């Protein structure tokens, strides 16, 4: 099965998922001097006030905080998007060391981690249909750097002990994802893909320019999770990031000058 080890990591994924070498794969390096300001891009609308989180799950690759997406409760609109995209889950990618962990890079710079808030286009009715469409998903990507603690992350950090191993889940209601956002919603945007198999090319990426700061203790707690299941040899869940893929025939646009 695919993962992030030497024998099943990103360089192997193309064998089961040939789209791994496709025309709009993610993540990418964001070359800030080549991205072009697009004054026709509108401000992002992040409407998370009615979000209903449900549960947190260690799926053996990351942990996912899942939301009720059966109504327009937490939605992303505006920016490069047409229509309304519902939040279904968020998850992170992180490193074994603070100098790596993010999937997107900025002028080749790697952040300690990267948060992905995954949303699907409501005109396709459900997430499974949306991932089959070129405009089916919108993923809001937010870089994490190590410095001061992020208070709105702490509730997440403190439940991780209860989902240490693959397949474990826990109730995670009443979590407010607004506490994970930076101050500015300035972003870069480009058409890309899921960054895990099946690597489907259905994502409008919206990557915020401003990172959030988390504490060393917070990220250290991420690194105590396990890729393995309970009663298996411990393999720490670290370095669960896919590296930058070729930009190919794509232009990254910036919402800001
Ligand atoms: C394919 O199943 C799923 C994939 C994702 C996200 C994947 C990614 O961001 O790479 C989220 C929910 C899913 O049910
Ligand atoms: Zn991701």
């Amino acid at each position: 099965h695919w993962g992030y080890g030497k024998h099943n990591g990103p360089e192997h994924w193309h064998k089961d998922f040939p789209i791994a070498k496709g025309e709009r794969q993610s993540p990418v390096d964001i070359d800030t001097h080549t991205a072009k300001y697009d004054p026709s891009l509108k401000p992002l609308s992040v409407s998370y006030d009615q979000a209903t989180s449900l549960r947190i799950l260690n799926n053996g690759h990351a942990f996912n905080v899942e939301f009720d997406d059966s109504q327009d409760k937490a939605v992303l609109k505006g920016g490069p998007l047409d229509g309304t995209y519902r939040l279904i889950q968020f998850h992170f990618h992180w490193g074994s060391l603070d100098g790596q962990g993010s999937e997107h890079t900025v002028d080749k710079k790697k952040y300690a981690a990267e948060l992905h808030l995954v949303h699907w286009n409501t005109k396709y009715g459900d997430f499974g249909k949306a991932v089959q469409q070129p405009d089916g998903l919108a993923v809001l990507g937010i870089f994490l750097k190590v410095g001061s603690a992020k208070p709105g992350l702490q509730k997440v950090v403190d439940v991780l002990d209860s989902i240490k191993t693959k397949g474990k889940s826990a109730d995670f209601t009443n979590f407010d994802p607004r506490g994970l956002l930076p101050e500015s919603l300035d972003y870069w945007t480009y058409p890309g893909s899921l960054t895990t198999p099946p690597l489907l090319e259905c994502v409008t990426w919206i990557v915020l320019k401003e990172p959030i700061s988390v504490s060393s203790e917070q990220v250290l707690k991420f690194r105590k999770l396990n890729f393995n299941g309970e009663g298996e040899p411990e393999e720490l869940m670290v370095d669960n990031w896919r590296p930058a893929q070729p930009l190919k025939n794509r232009q990254i646009k910036a919402s800001f000058k």
